[PDB]
């Protein structure tokens, strides 16, 4: 909307690539993040003069509340520093939330669940970020993920053929896709966007997963399953990388991760 400011950074090279061992964009021209695809100085500017507000949303049912104090600990140091921030904890032991030191200009908002309005997003944030709660940030999370829709490639079939991809293979439920069929494969770890587009998303999986039960059949990978036959057809407008969604135990340290930013909790 505004000017950015004059800035001094490195000029883009037209003919030479920043990362030739991976691909970088999608074949809907929707960009693919790893590292050193982006100054993220030019984007704090973009994303800071638009005053951008992100919601970071999870949930911590029963012992999973044990994860949020590195959780959010980490979050504070990694997750969009320099914005604002406003977490939103769903949990059933409100009392159980520790007590996390804030950086200026976040908040964290305690949502107690067992069945308790999707209009207070739409009026607080600009942009969703779901993720699981059992991880921990290590590096740079920023506002180089948001975009309208997004979604992030699951660490264990980034390099795999469609056909091992394991999307819901059954025609009997709505989240069916075919072995010719399909991208790449999400993980619901990791997903977000503009709050419409995340209310779209979760509307259109909650429906979805209704109509499954009543036709007896529960999805492969549950959630995951329907979030990945969302995307197929309604393609996201940025795709993150694995280095948005690791383990280290599992997979290790591969070379073409320049960056661990957000992982498994051992
Ligand atoms: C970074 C995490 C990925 C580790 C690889 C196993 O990933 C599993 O993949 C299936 C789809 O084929 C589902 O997405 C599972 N939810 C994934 O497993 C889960 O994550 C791993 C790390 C374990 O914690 C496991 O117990 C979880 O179910
Ligand atoms: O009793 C439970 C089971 C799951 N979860 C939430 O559901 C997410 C996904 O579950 P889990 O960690 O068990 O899945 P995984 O990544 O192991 O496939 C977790 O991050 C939690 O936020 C929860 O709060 N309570
Ligand atoms: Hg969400
Ligand atoms: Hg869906
Ligand atoms: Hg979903
Ligand atoms: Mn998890």
């Amino acid at each position: 909307m505004v000017s950015l400011p004059r800035m001094v950074y490195p000029q883009p090279k037209v003919l030479t690539p920043c990362r030739k061992d991976v691909l970088v964009v999608t074949p809907w021209l929707a960009p693919i993040v790893w590292e050193g695809t982006f100054n993220i100085d030019i984007l704090n500017e973009q994303f800071r003069l638009q005053n951008t507000t992100i919601g970071l949303t999870v949930f911590a049912i029963k012992k999973y509340v044990a994860f949020l104090k590195l959780f959010l600990e980490t979050a504070e140091k990694h997750f969009m520093v320099g914005h604002r921030v406003h977490y939103y904890v769903f949990t059933d032991q409100p009392a159980a939330v520790p007590r996390v030191t804030l950086g200026t200009g976040r908040q964290l908002s305690v949502l107690e669940v067992g069945a308790y309005c999707e209009r207070r997003f739409l009026s607080e944030v600009d942009y969703l970020v779901c993720v699981d709660v059992d991880m921990e940030f290590r590096d740079h999370v920023g506002v180089e993920i948001l975009t309208p829709l997004f979604g992030t490639l699951h660490p264990s079939f980034y390099g795999s053929s469609r056909e091992a991809f394991t999307y819901e293979r059954r025609p009997q439920s709505q989240a069916y896709i075919p072995k010719d069929e399909g991208d790449f494969y999400y993980m619901g770890a990791f997903f977000g966007g503009s709050v419409q587009e995340v209310q779209r998303l979760t509307r259109a999986c909650h429906q979805a997963m209704m109509v499954d039960q009543a036709n007896g059949i529960e999805a492969v990978w549950h959630d995951e399953s329907h979030l990945n036959k969302y995307l197929l057809r309604h393609k996201p407008t940025k795709v993150l990388s694995p280095e948005y969604l690791w383990d280290q135990q599992l997979l290790g340290w591969p070379a073409v991760l320049r960056k661990l930013r957000f992982t498994a909790v051992p």
